[PDB]
């Protein structure tokens, strides 16, 4: 028993972190096979960030200008190319620690672990969710760019995020491993604002199921609702509209607890309408939305 | 910017996890050099757990009864001994992945990362605190016994916890790596209750400093208080009494923000007396106490 915001073991990803320096800028790179992936803004100075022409800036850079270091050993750069907002540095040595890996672009609402790094060295690991407004609420400082987000499936690491930018509002923006930003963000020091951040309703429900499995049942009421009646309340509280796909995905959690999805929705509706009244659910005084139904099933069944 | 419940990178500890089987019981072991450490209740059946005589039970066990597996390779057991509530299985092969390590017994209020494991395989990593009542609020299922708690200092892993038991109340109990339980708990299936769980005041204050550094300043008021006046309010809310050592430890956070410790105490006092009024601090609707002043300084400065 017990329910915690759990991250995947980071070992396989730690073995891939390198330091990439270009000029005066140092950030993190991801070394997989003979390619080092890093944010393309490594080629910029803070002056360039106002309106960078990355194609023009990259033209003044050669293989020998990109300093790549894995631990205290220097990697030899034999190629460089820009793919969207990431640079791919071809090195002459394949990473001996490359795990089985995939590059996947995640959907808003899905979760992933971040291995926060500085100078190619890991400092910490935490669990995140790709917010519906395509931002992530991470913990990143200067030097953390190039830190990656991933999921693990037994032995296969699915890389889904590379950290690029902190918005003036304190939230974080980045790309998938093909260099495409999540959301409308651009790698430029300009006024960019995150849109409305809605709550991932399906994740809140999955977390309510985790609370029930783990003993917290005070919020269960004698009521039920319909998908349309629940969504009228979800819109008012800036919650994502619940779809039949969401109800289907919650199926195994509903089967395990013996509580129908629409019954759990009625409990959620009353929690939204009346608040927690000073009570907690899984040690939290607010509705948690960063656990997918997959995360709940995984944590409650012990998937290694 | 951003503040997250961060765990240490788990790679160095993953390389130490093994599976220990004795009879029908399978749990996790920690392989360091030529010794595998695991909970001694590995030698018990659920029937023995009611009133186990571990010395008598261990007498019926030989080296060949302890099956140790690191991945899919079997380790040869050449010795076995009981040290308090842990078994130390001497193997003929030193772990090639043994990091620089220490065994340390932590103080209540201090934090550490847990690498939750099943069958010697890691499933997740999360940050915990040793509660003042010597329990931990973890996420552990059947098979998780032997999962360890640790801290990292550059390259040195300090092992501080081994998971042993879940109390009937859903909280967790375990030992240091010498087999001594934290608290009054015994490895027996008997009625054991966790005492009163007080809030780690110094950690709450450090987290208020993290909130200020990271932008959340709504709770800052025009007041101050004294150590004695603050502690009168801390007692009423089951908060640990704040000592001058705690004020001293908060020194660097007070120096960084320019807010005196006793001024932050007055903000905390008003938060205890009036609640959050539906507002949040660092995305939390309750006062967080599982970040030490060291964790805040570490996260906000990027220690790798
Ligand atoms: C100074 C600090 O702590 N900065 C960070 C913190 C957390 N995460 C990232 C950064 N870095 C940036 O946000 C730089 C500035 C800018 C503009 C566009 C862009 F694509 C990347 C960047
Ligand atoms: C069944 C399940 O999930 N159990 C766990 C969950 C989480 N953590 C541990 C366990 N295991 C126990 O608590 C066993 C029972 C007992 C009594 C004393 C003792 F020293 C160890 C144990």
């Amino acid at each position: 028993s017990g329910f915690r915001k759990m991250a995947f073991p980071s070992g396989k990803v730690e073995g891939c972190m390198v330091q990439v320096t270009c000029g005066t800028t140092t950030l993190n790179g991801l070394w997989l096979d003979d390619v080092v992936y890093c944010p393309r803004h490594v080629i910029c100075t803070s002056e360039d960030m106002l309106n960078p022409n990355y194609e023009d800036l990259l033209i003044r850079k050669s293989n020998h200008n990109f300093l790549v270091q894995a631990g205290n050993v220097q990697l030899r750069v034999i190629g460089h190319s820009m793919q969207n907002c990431v640079l791919k540095l071809k090195v002459d040595t394949a990473n001996p620690k490359t795990p089985k890996y995939k590059f996947v672009r995640i959907q808003p609402g899905q979760t992933f672990s971040v291995l926060a790094c500085y100078n190619g060295s890991p400092s910490g690991v935490y669990q995140c969710a790709m917010r519906p407004n395509f931002t992530i609420k991470g913990s990143f400082l200067n030097g953390s760019c190039g830190s990656v987000g991933f999921n693990i499936d037994y032995d296969c690491v699915s890389f889904c995020y590379m950290h690029h930018m902190e918005l003036p509002t304190g939230v974080h923006a980045g790309t998938d491993l093909e260099g495409n930003f999540y959301g409308p963000f651009v790698d430029r020091q300009t006024a960019q604002a995150a849109g409305t951040d809605t709550t991932i309703t399906v994740n809140v429900l999955a977390w309510l199921y985790a609370a029930v499995i783990n003993g917290d049942r005070w919020f269960l009421n004698r009521f039920t609702t319909t998908l349309n009646d629940f969504n009228l309340v979800a819109m008012k509280y800036n919650y994502e509209p619940l779809t039949q796909d969401h109800v289907d995905i919650l199926g195994p959690l509903s089967a395990q607890t013996g509580i129908a999805v629409l019954d759990m929705c009625a409990s959620l509706k009353e929690l939204l309408q009346n608040g927690m009244n000073g009570r907690t659910i899984l040690g939290s005084a607010l509705l948690e939305d960063e656990f997918t139904p997959f995360d709940v099933v995984r944590q409650c069944s012990g998937v290694t």
